[PDB]
Formats: C-alpha cells, structure tokens, sequence
C-alpha cells in the first residue's frame, strides 16, 4: 500500500523465454497434429536454446566483478540449458527428446529472487516440520488401518488392503475428497467425523509452520535490505538508536525508472517518500529538481492535501516510502525533527515557483 | 466488539438495484417460460436502465463540489451503464441483448469503499505474489509432467497428453479433487502424497500474502481515518507524542443517526464512548445533553456497573468507542487524566438529575 | 500450556441432554423398525420435556437475586422447550411431530458462554463481510456467467442456463469440487486456474476476517475476566500503571475443585500460581495451608528443580497460573519484588517443614 | 533463517525401524504374493522385535540417573512393544497377529519431542475447542436437518433419514465434497452457499485456535530452552533486566557435531554466532581456536562482508547464532557493549593470523 514498485520487476528475458519455450511441448504431444507448426514451434526451442547459447558463452565471460564469488547456483542450469537437449537430440532420436522440457523450468528459479528467501527458513523450522510429518505419519497409518478391519468383507475390490485404505486417508484427510471409493457400513462412515477435523487442525498447524516465520523473514527482508538508503541521508545523525529498529519496519524501498511517473498533481495526498539516489522532476515553474537525499510529501500530509506537484522520475530513482502514521510517529517521536519540516513546510511553498 | 455500526452502512440506492435488477436475466435464460413475467422483469431492467439515467444527469451535474477532483472511477461506469444496455437493444435483435448484465456489476464496485483498499496493498506486495505464481507455475508443471510419463499407454483418452495432466494438477494440487480422471498404476498415487501437501503450504503462504498486510492496512484504516477526530476533543493538549499511537488503533469512529439508541440503561456496562459531533438524549430527570465533544461511561467502567442512563442518538452523532483495558490503558498511562475522571465520576452523578 | 482447567466446565445437566434427547430423533425416522425401542426413546424426549419442565418452574422462581437483570436470552428457549413439543403433540398428529426436534438445539446454546464472545464482534467488523459478501457475489456472477457464453450447445441439460452454471461457481470456487457437470471444450477449463486461486484468496481474506478480531476478544477476555483479581493480592500496591497491562495479557485464571491436585510433589518444575481464593493442601509435615492471596512454584522456578510439595485443592479455589518467563519477566521488571521472592524462597524451605 | 541444525535430530534408531517395520506389513495383506517374501520380512519384525528385546532389558536398566525421575511415557510402549506381539504369535494363529503393527506406531511418539509439546496447550484452551465444536454441532444438525424437509420424498433411497443427511453435512462444510449423493431440487442447492460459507468460518477460527497459542509455545521453546545459555557468557552481567526478553525471542540454540563445518569462507556473511560450549576450527594460520563462552562474525555484520575465515566444528559445540537486526538491536541497545565489538572488529583482525 505504500510503495512504487516500477521499472520491469520481471525483467530480464533469461526468465522471459521460458514462458513461451514450454508451451511449445504440448503441440508435439498430441496426435492428428499437421506437421506444419509440428517442426516450427521445434526451430523455438532452437532459437531459445541459442538464445541462452549466445547469452551463455557471456555469461561463462565471468571475469566481471571476478574477486571473490559463489555462483555455482547462477551457472548450474545455463550449463545444461543447452547440453541437455544437445544430447537429447542424438541419443533420443524418437520425438521424446522434447521431454527433456523440464529442464529450463529451473531458469526462473535460476534468476528468481524471493526463492532463496523461501528455503532459508526450512533450514531453522524443519525441526517442527518432521514432528507434524511423522505425526501426519501416525495419523496417517493410524487412521487408514481402521478401515481395513471393516469394509475388506465386502469392499475387497476397494479395500481389500491396506496401502488401498492409505489412499482413502490423504484423499479424505487432505480436504479433497475424489470420490472413486467411499464406505457403506455405519462405523465406516464414523470415522471421518474426526479426519477432516484432525487433517484441518494438522494443516491448521502445518500450514502455520510456513507463514510463521515467513512473514519474520519478508518483514525482515525490509530491513536488511534498508539498514542501507539510512546513512545517505544527511539528516539521519541525530536519530536515536532504538529510533530505527521502530521504522525500518515499514520503510521499504523500490526503484523507478527514468521518465515515469512519482506522484501526480492533484491526487489525493496519503504519502511522503525520501529519494536518496538519482533526480526528479518536480513540475513547478522553476523545477525544483532535487537529487540523491531528498524528500517530498509533507506539504501534503501537514495539511492534508492533494499533490503540490507532478513529480515525474527524470532519471533512475532508488525510492522510499512512507505514508502519514509512521510519519506521524516520527513527528510525534521528535519535535527536533519537525521544525525543520515545519520550516520546509514553509520554504517549499515558495521555493517551489521560485529557485 | 466495540463499535456502534448504524445509519445504513449500505446506504446508496444506487449500490442497492443491482441485486434485483441482475435476477431479472435468469427468467429469459430459461425454456418453456410463459411470456408473462418474462417482459415483465425486462420492464425492471427499464427501471432501474431509467432510475440511475435519471440519477446519471444530476451527477452529470458535477458542478457541485468542483474545486479539484479525480472522478474518472465514479463516472466510468454510470456512463456505460445506459449505454451499454441501449446500443444492446438494437443490434443485439435477438433476447442475447440481455446478457450485457455483465454490466452492471461494477455498480456495487461504483460506490464500494473498502474495495480501494483491496487493490491498494496489491501495487507493494505482488512482487512476493509473482515470484510464489511463477512458482505455482513451476510446481503445476513440474508435477503435470510426471503423470504423462507413466499412464499415456493405459489412459490414453484421460492422460494421453500434458494439458489434460495440467488439468488434473491444479484439481489435485488446489484442494479440489473432482472425480473425473484418477490414476490406476501405484506410482502416479505415490506423486499425490507431496501434491497436497504442497499447495496446502504453497497457498498456505500465498493466501497468507493477502490476509498478511491487508490487516495491516484495515488496523491502518481505524489511523489515518481516526487522526481526525482527536484534536475536536477539549482535555487532548496534554497528552504526549507517544501517547497516541498506542491509542487510535483500538478507537475506531463510526456514526449513529438521530433517534437511534446508544446506550440503553441497566444493560452491562462494557465500553465508554467520546461524542465529538452532534448531539444526544442522556435520559434523566434534567437530560444531561452533550453536544460535540463529550464522553460518558466512566460512571459504568470504574465501578464495574450497568449504565446510568438511557442514552439515545438525538441527532446523527459521529461517535467513537472504547472499551475498559484501553481506557485503564488512559487511567494507567497518566494520573493527570484520572483525576477529572474522577471528578467526573462524582460530578455527573449529580449532574445527571440536576443541571 | 499454563493453566488448569478443572471443574466440569461443560458443568449443567440443562446442557447436558440436548446430546442423548436428540439422538432419539432417527430411530423414529427410519422404516422396517421395531416398536420396541420406537417409543421407548419417545420416553426419553418426555423425560427430557419433564426434565427442563422441573428445572423451568424453578427457573420461573426468577426472584433469585432480582435487582436488574437482562434474561431475555436465558429464558427465550425454556418457555419453547416444553410448548413446543407440546403444541407438536396434538396439531401434528403423525409421528412428524418430533420433527420439532429443531428445538432443543438452542438449549446448548442457552448456556453457551463463548457464544455471546461469537456475535460481540460481528457487529464492528461487519463493514468488511459485507464489501466482501458482495465482493463474492461479484465474483460469483461475474464468473459464472462467463460459461453459459460456452457449453449451453453441447451442455444443455448441464450448463443450458445462468443458476445451474451459478452452482458450478461456489462449488469450484469454495474449495469442494463435487463432480456432477464439468466442462469439456479448452477454454471453459481455462477459467478455473484463477478460480480456485480466486477463492482461496477471497476466503484467505474472509476467514481471516474471523480469526482476526477474534483473537483479539478471547485475548482481551484474559484482561477483562482478570481486572478482577487483582487487587485481592495484598502484595500490588507497588506494582506500577503499565507493568499490569504487560501481564495480565499472559495470566488466565480457572477454578481447581476440592480434593483435586494442583501440583504432584517431583514433577517437572514449569510454573507458578497465585491463590487469590479457597484453600489448598501443601503436602508437607506441617502442612502449609495457604488460603486466600497466596502463591507458590517460586522454589522450583529460580531454581529450575521439581516440585516441593504435593500441593492438592483442599478447597474449590479460583486460581491463577504463570510459567516462568512472564515470572522472569517480573524478576526483571522489578529488583523491589525479587526481594520478598528471594526471601521466601528461602522462608519456604524451611516454613514448609516447620509452622 | 537463523540456525544451524546438525547432529541427526532425528537421532536414535529406536525411532528409525518403525518406519521399515511398518511396511512389512503390507505384503502380507494382499494375494497371489509369493511365499517367498512373504515371510521374509517376518523375520524383520523378529529383528525389530528382538531390537528393542535387545534395547529393552538395557533400557530396563534403569538405575541410571536414578533420583527422581517419572518415566512412566517412555517406558510404557517398550512394555508392549514386545508383549502384544507375543502374545499375538499364539492365540491368533492365523496371519491376522501382524495386525497388531498398531502398535509400534507410538515408537516414533516414544521419543518425539515436539509432540508433549501439542498436549501442553489443549489443556488450556479446549475450552473453547468444546464450544466451537458443540457450535460444530449446533450447525451440524441445524442443517442436516433441514434436506431432510425436502428430498425425502424424491431421494427415499439417498435422503430417506436423517444421519444419512448427516454425512451429506459435514461432506459438504468440512471443504471435501466426495459426490455421492446431491440434491436436485432448488431449494435444497440454495442452502448449500451458506454451509461452506460456514464451515470455512468455523475452521477459520477452529484451526485458528490451534496455531494461535501453539505458536506463543514454540516461540515460547526458544525462551525456556534458552534462558539457559545465558550466564555461561561472560560478558553478560551489564546487560539490563528488559534487554534480555527482547532477544531470546530471536536466539535459537542448536547443536553442531564435530568435524561438520560452521561458517564456510568467502559465503556472503549474514549472521553471527554464540559459542557457549565445545571448540571450533577457526581456519586461519594461526587458528584461534575459541571454546566455551565465545562469539564470531561481527566482523562480518560491522562491515558487511564475506567470512574472514572458514570455522568448522571441531567438537560438538552447543550453538547460538543471530542475525544483524537483532544484534544491529544490540549494537543500538547501548554503547557501553559495541565499544568492545568494536575493539574485537580490530583485535580479530590481527589476532586471526597471530596467537
Ligand atoms: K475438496
Ligand atoms: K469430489
């Protein structure tokens, strides 16, 4: 609710080509295919085969920034982007060569962002993760046992076993119910009273386990990403050390582009922002074109107002964010602070027409 | 649990027509239907067609209130909400006109506050919902393609391909389990164990996305609407910066309309209440009516009591609420506040038979 | 994980019968069955009617403690439990009288406490339900109608209409997936990937809406349900205005019945009590019988040993609980107390042995 | 995010043949299999068997740490373990005495901490787990009850009764949906949009309550598990009373085992570590080689950088560890403490390649 997020989150097209490169399976999957676009979406995954090809030799030019580096990650997939189906194309001579299509699934995780924020956290809570696993386990056994007892009498094509009754248990403990077999007798019928009330609770945990700590990690990922942007600002002596831990909560940062738009005249006013690196555009009669270690937005929040001014990125910004409450809370943390936002409150009215 | 929701949170007729007015399309979707009532609610389309066309000129008259204002999203629909249905009326020969009742569905979005406040938290963290859908991506066809391996030679008419084995992913991996195409061979049901258990975390997160700071931006809501509403009040010189952020997350601000009931006596006393506009009926012998700006409830909160009084809505009074533990939160945060507090507590129970 | 819940909370036998009186219902409902136990049962409603008809003439003795109370709810279902079936006797000749068995549902929630904390909270955060109640009946509509535009050809007696394609929305929108009509064209099947992804979004919001503010209550009734008890303790003169609010967040308070035990003597030391009152019995030579306003579990918390004493309830006590951080907390928060603490847990070594 | 677990948590083989153990049965449950291997894996349950026989009497052996123990849990399988198969060997005779692989499915809960862990909190808040499932019941039969009103008539054979409409219930709130039995009329489908509606209300809260405080007792296991660790450093006689709840919320402790590796050099530094008890290999030419009571990576988190040097396991070490914030929160939290870690980020500097 309280950030930009611009310029091409998904940008670069090592990820992009993945997308149409996949789809182009399923067309050589099907029979009574005509043999036209057969063999042309086949040059597509040639082209992003070369694509990647001619992109790869760059990347193995890993002598930029070559000091101390850890990309055996970064380069584990580009290597088999091209072997893989380079060896595909002799050995599996039959049309199955084009099943090896599971292998540039990893170039988006390849350049994917947020995925390593995803397995940094099993690394701590998989402790409780094997606990509710094996404990699915008991239930799981406990449960699917039960059954068998009953219905093998007269269900011995349905559950005549056990790992029969171990399907019927996720089926019907994992909230999705199919509905290939289903008890007759009454006791049967029973015993799913507590399934779904345990299988709800155990992912009512389980489930829990993931978000729990997640959240700790993504709010925290709006921290040590911005205990950087802190120091730039010139006016950031003077705030007290437990200060911060109570902000960077919510100050995140994001990035705009050049020529975009920041924020436009007129629209209600609800936020501030500090730029700390590349310019603007403050649409004024003199532009008051304000560089890397500003900010804007009070003379709206003071007041509670529309925009004084159509903001446009001139240049590529790393922006923050930042809306009133925490503004407010930083008004209300200092009066130090807000005299001189006070008296920009009052200089900016006037310096925006003039220099 | 401590507010007073009144005057028709659900106000505008506008928002209202388009519940009658969508039912009218099943009765002409229908065979075998008497041609009676199937032009009878053709009429209502006409009405309501009529009621917002007779309501569209006078907010077409938007000279009212034209300072500066952002009314594309309030117009774009009631535009097209006539239009639509007459260019339908005519080129549309056939009774398929009436399937533009598409159209009218935005009119509840129209004026629906809170559905801003959807889309507002979505431009800061679909960053996250990209990389989980890229992810749901990968895992919907890392795990498709599992399945075409295995039962393309004995279920070639169910899984004699990869999209139908995308079909029976998302069925499988998102709660649902239909029933129409389910494995026979062992393997392809050991692949579901993990299924389940991973969009039941995978959505486990990615639901948790939304809840995660939509709340933070609903237990913003009760702030930035609720900063007004603070300085109104006489006694709120004193209290400190800090004071208050603790405060206005609990104070929520709702309105209720003249004649209604606020507190009625002798039920328990559980909240106390800041009247900061309008007026009420405090009832005793000499009504202690309190107009803009007041308070009451201390009498019931302090000693644990039922209310003293009657207290009706004379008027439409924009209320705040507040319940003990907020307000023991006051007593305790300052003895300076108490102390009229108790006063007060002794000055209104005089006051409220005398003058 | 810190408290003892003990003495019957499902206590009143009012409760206690809606349980065995409604099971009477299906023998009656079921063909090919014996007269024997068909009127038997039939018995069991008389007794149940006879039962609550001893209670209720008891209960219409309401000069019990009558200064103002508020028993509308309390007696809304006595005065029906017994006309209704009554009435049902004479009227409904056939045995579907006992189909006013519907009744007897609400004798449960008579004395449901926990049920009035359920509908305190719909009446504040009800905004929200609605603009997503309506929300979902935009995303009902707005997509069950986009099928009817597809398989009303080849669909007819399937998806030959708008309510019938309604039914298939919530059906592949909440999460249950029956299986009675499923398309079979491509794009119709595109539809549900947002579906699914929809409604567990809507209701990862809307059954957040619950649990949210909810939370709230039951935890705010461990403050409300626990003002009280407080000042019974002789020793918090001292403590200061917010140290309280910081505690009683943690500290739950429950009834131990007499005879009961409270803590065995060489059980794992892991909390601390405050008996504020009734009557316990210390098991020690002497047994230090600490009545109202007490405490103990100091000597094993510093010390982080077993149990000291097997310490029973000789009395019906009202008892509080706290595990040791919040304890360590305390400690922290003040050197003042950790005195008295430190001192008694050395005057208890010896004063439990000794008088 | 912020932990080394190591040294096999899942640790002791009586835990291990469970899994191997219960699978055995499997084979035996089915026809037409080969005697073969049949009983093959009968003697894998005498190994299992004769494995805790072999364990058994050691464990038995319990005079060691024999002063006050009460091991009644994790002796009371091991009992069992042995005899119900025993037992079952001679008075059932036939195959069926392997279905008494029941009971090695509490070996895995023998030894499963994190499972007392569940039990703890049930006993405090089942409280409202009854009513919520007495509600559950309330809406149980408030709705199975009202199909019954309707398709008797028409689906004697599906809905003639009652409980049969029972099933339909909770098939139908509990998210599942097998499709066994559906309504055709109208009325009967209307009421179906409030049930999920419901049951996704009620596990809203329900689930909700077992996460809720679950998650205040795991984030409560990193406290009471870690109030300890905290006197064995030396430096920590300055710190204040509240500073110490504010951290151990964040540290874990967790053990590493000889030989294993800590922190690799040259990986991006993140974290910073405790060492309490054991030795490490502090891999420089001179290798400061620090024990009990010793801390690293300051020098990382000051700066900013990669590892100065890869620290491998030397012994079994008893693990904290820490991320910048919190010690970013330290480092905020008083001057008196970063003054030393500031002469430590130049003393180690010198002091890792000299003595
Ligand atoms: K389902
Ligand atoms: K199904």
């Amino acid at each position: 609710m309280s950030v930009l997020p611009f310029l091409r989150i998904y940008a670069p097209l090592n990820a992009v080509l993945a997308a149409p490169g996949l789809l182009a399976v399923a067309a050589l999957t099907i029979p009574d295919m005509s043999g036209r676009s057969r063999l042309a979406l086949a040059a597509l995954l040639a082209v992003i085969w070369g694509a990647y090809l001619l992109q790869l030799a760059a990347t193995l030019l890993k002598r930029r920034a070559g000091v101390v580096r850890d990309r055996t990650p970064k380069i584990a997939i580009d290597v088999l982007a091209v072997l893989v189906p380079l060896a595909a194309f002799l050995l599996d001579g039959s049309p199955d060569w084009s099943l090896y299509c599971a292998v540039w699934l990893l170039k988006p995780l390849r350049d994917s962002t947020f995925f390593p924020v995803l397995g940094r956290v099993l690394a701590n809570e998989a402790r409780n993760l094997i606990g509710v696993t094996t404990l699915f386990g008991v239930v799981l056994f406990a449960v699917a046992l039960a059954a068998y007892v009953i219905e093998r009498d007269i269900q011995p094509e349905k559950f005549g076993s056990i790992p029969q009754a171990m399907w019927w248990a996720v089926v019907t403990l994992s909230t999705t119910g199919y509905g290939d077999t289903i008890p007759q007798s009454f006791a049967g019928r029973v015993l799913a009273g507590a399934v779904m009330m345990s299988g709800i609770g155990i992912f009512g945990l389980w489930a829990g386990i993931l978000a729990t700590g997640f959240y700790q990690e993504v709010r925290r990922g709006d921290f040590v990403r911005n205990w950087q942007l802190v120091a730039a600002v010139p006016l950031f002596q003077k705030l007290g050390p437990a200060v911060l831990v109570e902000i960077v909560r919510a100050l995140r940062a994001r990035t705009v582009p050049a020529g975009a738009v920041i924020c436009r005249i007129g629209e209600p006013g609800d936020r501030m922002f500090f730029v700390v690196e590349g310019s603007v555009s403050v649409a004024t009669p003199n532009p008051v074109e304000l560089g890397p270690g500003a900010f804007f937005g009070e003379m709206a929040l003071i007041s509670g107002e529309p925009r004084s001014a159509t903001v446009s990125a001139a240049t590529t910004v790393s922006l923050l964010s930042l809306h009133s409450a925490d503004f407010q809370m930083l008004c209300s943390s200092s009066p130090e602070i807000a005299e001189i936002f006070r008296k920009t409150a009052l200089e900016r009215r006037g310096a925006a027409a003039s220099a």
